[PDB]
């Protein structure tokens, strides 16, 4: 590959069908109605920013001895149009940031009455000094976090 690391794979079981390239990691990445947003994704209650998947450094403590996640890259789903994020069976909110692990497949609209349902396959085929492989494996396990000043920015210029 020329630079790809994640490669974000919508599929026909969601509203979208399509696949996208991360390359090692290109963040910010919005998702959402509008094609703009680096991720495409057609749902028309779906907002334009409604989603983005951004990245940031691992944060760790002092490496005592020798272990491996001295600090590295990890990305973060941050979900934003109002139908709420839903991740494996962790619900979230209009604006939550949350781990994607490798084979990460999100619906960020599910609507029994129009099966409306989206659905992103994420597959992490390099690892550029990742805290890990991309499967998520810290102490936290699969937790919500909420989106504050600095997430609300990024989605500002898309």
């Amino acid at each position: 590959g020329n630079g790809r690391f994640l490669t974000l794979k919508p599929l026909p079981d969601s509203i979208i069908q399509e696949s996208l390239e991360i390359q090692q990691g290109v963040n910010p990445f919005f998702i959402g109605r509008s094609e703009d947003c680096n991720c495409k994704i057609e749902d028309n209650r779906l907002s334009r920013v409604h989603c983005f998947i951004f990245k940031k450094r691992h944060a760790v403590g002092k490496s005592m001895y020798e272990s491996p996640a001295q600090g590295l890259d990890d990305i973060w789903y941050c979900h934003t149009g109002t139908n709420v994020s839903y991740l494996n069976n962790n619900r979230m909110i209009q604006g939550t940031k949350f781990l994607l692990q490798d084979g990460d497949e999100i619906k960020i609209i599910w609507d029994k009455n129009n099966k409306f349902v989206i659905g992103f396959k994420v597959e992490i085929n390099d690892t550029t000094g990742l805290f890990n492989e991309g499967l998520g494996m810290l102490q936290e396990q699969r937790v919500v976090l909420k989106q504050t000043a600095e997430e609300k920015d990024l989605v500002k210029k898309l």
